[PDB]
């Protein structure tokens, strides 16, 4: 049994969940993080064999500089909606083949390559709702009290990090645990 104050914290002021009514699990990263690629091959099939109540997201952290940049790519992907399919290889094009992808005009050209239409990928990128994500983005890790990555918040509630819970596979049955902790709880 895992024990608040140690595997993981609860965030005296809870923050509101992105879907309403689905149990929220939250993983802050950001692209150019080596323990969050290293993460990878453990989260990805974890996230994908979550249970219809649960609605798992990715929450890029705009600590600054290329961080930001690299954010602000993460979202324009999710608006175009093709983040999914080309996560793996943004992943592996920062810290395999030695991409940087520290400009717009880098990221597109890049993702042209991946199927990614680059004057939809340019305007959605310098778009006013973008702007608006990155900020939400921003306040969230602020409201999370987040200071790196990767890091899981469960249900705006709890926090932890893989130190915290004491490894990586730990990471992902701490995440469970408290997936049931909120499953169980009254509406």
């Amino acid at each position: 049994d895992y024990t608040a104050g140690k595997e993981y914290v609860e965030l005296s002021s809870p923050v509101p969940v992105s879907q309403p009514g689905k149990i929220e699990v939250v993983e802050l990263f950001w692209y150019g993080c080596p323990h969050c690629y290293a993460f990878e091959p453990t989260i990805v099939p974890w996230s994908e064999k979550l249970p219809a109540d649960v609605h798992f997201v990715r929450l890029p952290a705009l600590f600054g500089g290329i961080w930001n940049v690299h954010g602000q790519m993460f979202l324009t992907l999710i608006s175009m909606g093709v983040e999914h399919d080309v996560h793996n290889a943004v992943f592996e094009a920062i810290h395999k083949e030695h991409k940087k992808l520290a400009t717009p005009e880098e990221m597109a050209d890049f993702l042209a390559g991946k199927g990614v239409d680059k004057e939809k990928f340019l305007s959605t990128y310098n778009s006013f709702a973008i702007k608006g994500q990155m900020e939400k983005a921003k306040k969230l890790a602020m409201a999370y009290q987040v200071t790196g990555v990767p890091t899981m918040v469960v249900n705006g509630k709890y926090r932890f990090d893989i130190g915290s819970a004491g490894g990586p596979e730990e990471t992902l049955k701490l995440a469970d645990y408290l997936i049931e902790k909120e499953r169980a709880a009254a509406k």
